[PDB]
């Protein structure tokens, strides 16, 4: 029993939602996603942490009379892709890279409906620009930047600032960490804001602090 | 990972058990096995029913009697393996509050439980008390007269930490005052061991109280 998903708005047309959990003997945490408005048109940005939590986002979106056309996953892991079961059902399309689906299709999860195969790949027409910049937290984690509201979300592939550790590296490749984060400073993305899977939102300076992280951890 | 196993001391096992939380890392969760002679008494069950029976399969590969197991209050944390226990015909212990509290929510509750606020299980090996609402409103300590060590739960907070931890089900403004009772049975404390996190001294103790001498302002 946890407090339920809160939703807020961020920017024009993009909304910051964040799911809780309760961690027994830690406390709660935080996970965020990103609901982005194009007119009366919703896509999702990585589902809420739970199912439960999912239903009241889709609620948030149809109670102001929006549509809901896709969600995009991040990566593969739960709170990230908890809701996708959900959308699918809902007749909702649902998106993750070729290999993020595969590798929810080999530990027996719930998969999307669709997928892109390339390094780029856009969602709702130029709205969400998607990039995989290498592994890291993930062998799978994919980026995604906003033009309008130049937003890039990291996911777990980047840090907050209160954090001065990468969090669960169980799947993680550290040494390849740092250099993802390099390639997506490459793209020069006008980065006004950064919005991490866990955390608070903060501004580039997050990209610098997570290859901190990333280069202590490998030395 | 799988669960470990620790001699902290002669008779007395603490086992730490693992798992993954997807979206932010791995937890530690702490109990222990105490000892007499080849009878074992187990203080909190590991956080899974796979755990509890890798618990029960190190007790009986050595030869041990697996006597009975207590659990420091309602949470899932502390009494996954009850149902185990029950199933394997061991006796499994609570307080009076605690069962009641299982039962309610619909979950395995022990087949045993004592009334009072203090009660003795082996033959003076565990000493358990309950020192009124904290970390839940049913916790209670368990007080280890040979060892001299203090189980303390979740009632108690390790340092190399900070934040009370889950508060959904705990009694802020009355922590304090129920962790002062626990120093009123002036327990010859040499040691104390939280539900998760490090193993400390007597100053554990004292840490906890500041914490909730500061939520509760
Ligand atoms: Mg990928
Ligand atoms: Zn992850
Ligand atoms: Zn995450
Ligand atoms: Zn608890």
């Amino acid at each position: 029993g946890h407090k339920p998903l809160e939703v807020i708005k961020i920017e024009d047309g993009v909304y910051l939602h964040t799911s809780f959990k309760n961690i027994e003997g830690y406390g709660l945490v935080d996970s965020n996603g990103l609901v982005v408005l194009d007119n009366n048109q919703a896509y999702i940005i990585d589902t809420p942490w739970s199912e439960e939590d999912t239903k009241l986002l889709l609620s948030w979106a149809t109670d102001r009379g929006y549509q809901v056309m896709a969600s995009i996953s991040t990566h593969s892991h739960e709170d990230r892709t908890a809701g996708i079961k959900l959308l699918n059902s809902k007749s909702i399309p649902t998106y993750t890279s070729e290999l993020t689906k595969k590798l929810l299709a080999r530990e027996g999860k719930p998969v999307p409906t669709h997928y892109f195969k390339d390094d780029e790949f856009t969602l709702g027409n130029g709205l969400i620009e998607l990039y995989y910049p290498g592994a890291g937290h993930t062998e799978d984690n994919i980026v995604a930047w906003l033009p309008k509201s130049k937003i890039l979300f990291g996911g777990c592939l980047v840090r907050s600032h209160e954090r001065e550790g990468l969090g669960y590296v169980g799947d993680a490749s550290i040494s390849s960490w740092a250099d993802s984060i390099k390639n997506i400073v490459s793209k020069k993305y006008p980065i006004q804001m950064v919005v991490p899977g866990h955390g608070k939102v903060g501004s580039s300076d997050i990209l610098d602090h997570t290859i901190d992280l990333a280069e202590s951890a490998s030395n």
